[PDB]
């Protein structure tokens, strides 16, 4: 792979926040950034050099943004692996839709990573409705009282029930439409934590420390850096199975692996999202290089960035529902952006939304100081002002 050099064409597959901050990490190296998304109004289209409005399955568009650029990723896990493999056909893709397609399905997530060598939840695999009227009450016991997720992605703790007995998880398949699951038993949680990787196509690699991250109805809504609860041992044993997955891989990009640590200790995988991810946001005020730049270096063959943490962070994240301090049915209120920027911690970011819904990301606010103690009071303190917390 000839290094692919500032000043040429790279192509982001997604529009979203994640694909607005790679334009700017790209751009600042002088790279041009070429975005395809449907959306008019997508915030990354907004500030890329140029916005394909096309379908994702579009050939022409495809076609179109693999010739003008020299290579392609993708901020979009859902993204049809099909066209990735398109684009493969006259450009570099990174990460590869192989890759993306096993990341991007719960089912085959988890048996890569358990084939990885990393725990992973008990759980049931139900590829049909079929397959799941063969099983016996028991076989699905075992994993009861759990969670039935689709397979295929829902965001924000979309497409998934809670289930406490057989009856309900028969209910619930029915209800989500008899599509391929994932049972998983519920887990008794002592706290989250996300380990974040970027891999070169020769096989070098870099990590980030580890994340500890609170979510809230399934959503993330903030990120402590490094996990103030998370030994050095464990530390060491998230990075190392984060690598080991992306080896076994092949994986070309930034992962990010989500895990549990549970009540006795013990380290469970639970996800994995085959880009920059959103409890890695902190990198760009904290670390030497950010995540999106990450992205920049795997997908055009440079060398991949210093991964140094300057500063403890926070990141907090900010919802629409900021915008509705009295409540759904009431106007929308505009935060009060004057005082947070009047927090010598706070580093505001704003993906340019147009409209704020309750559950939609409309920014995060990381908080840097020199001690860690100092930007979670800081990071508290702006959730209070912002009545995500009380
Ligand atoms: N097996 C489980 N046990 C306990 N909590 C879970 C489990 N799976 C998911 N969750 C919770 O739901 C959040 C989002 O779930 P997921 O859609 O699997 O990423 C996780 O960050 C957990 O806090
Ligand atoms: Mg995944």
């Amino acid at each position: 792979h000839s290094p692919i050099l500032p000043g040429a064409w790279l192509g982001m597959v997604g529009g979203g926040q994640l694909g607005r901050m790679f334009c700017f990490a790209a751009q600042a190296m002088g790279y041009r950034v070429a975005v395809l998304d449907p959306d008019e109004n997508s915030p990354a289209g907004a500030v890329a050099d140029r916005h394909l409005r096309a379908a994702y399955n579009d050939e022409a568009s495809l076609t179109e943004l693999a010739r003008l650029c020299a290579a392609v990723s993708t901020e979009f896990e859902n993204v049809p692996a099909a066209s990735l493999d398109f684009l493969a056909r006259t450009t570099f893709v990174s990460p590869a839709g192989r890759c993306v397609a096993v990341a991007q399905d719960r089912i085959a997530e988890k048996r890569f990573i358990a084939s990885s060598g990393v725990t992973v939840a008990p759980h049931v695999v139900i590829e049909s409705s079929d397959a799941l009227a063969a099983l016996d009450d028991a076989k699905l016991e075992a994993v009861l009282p759990g969670i039935l997720k689709t397979a295929r992605m829902g965001y924000d703790g979309k497409g998934q029930i809670r289930v406490r007995n057989a009856e309900e998880v028969r209910e619930a398949h029915a209800s989500l439409a008899g599509v391929p699951c994932v049972l998983e038993k519920r887990l008794p949680l002592k706290f989250e934590v996300s380990a974040l990787i970027a891999r070169a196509a020769s096989g070098a690699s870099v990590v980030y420390p580890l994340a500890q991250n609170t979510h809230r109805d399934g959503v993330l809504s903030h990120t402590i850096v490094p996990a103030p609860d998370a030994s050095p041992t464990l530390v060491q044993q998230a990075q190392q199975a984060a690598l080991q997955i992306a080896d076994k891989l092949g994986y070309v990009g930034v992962l990010c692996v989500e895990f549990f640590i549970l009540e006795d200790g013990s380290l469970v995988a639970n996800e994995m999202a085959p880009r920059p991810h959103n409890s890695g946001h902190y990198t760009v005020d904290a670390c030497a290089t950010s995540q999106f730049e990450q992205q920049v270096r795997a997908m055009t063959g440079m060398p991949l960035g210093d991964t140094r943490q300057h500063s403890p962070a926070v990141m907090l994240n900010i919802l629409g529902d900021v915008w509705f301090p009295d409540g759904p049915k009431r106007p929308a209120v505009t935060p009060p952006w004057q005082e947070v920027a009047a927090m010598p911690a706070a580093r505001l970011h704003l993906y340019g939304k147009e409209e704020a819904r309750c559950g939609r990301k409309m920014g995060h606010v990381n908080f840097t100081a020199a001690t860690l103690e100092e930007a979670r009071t800081a990071a508290r303190d702006c959730a209070r002002l912002l009545h995500i917390i009380t």
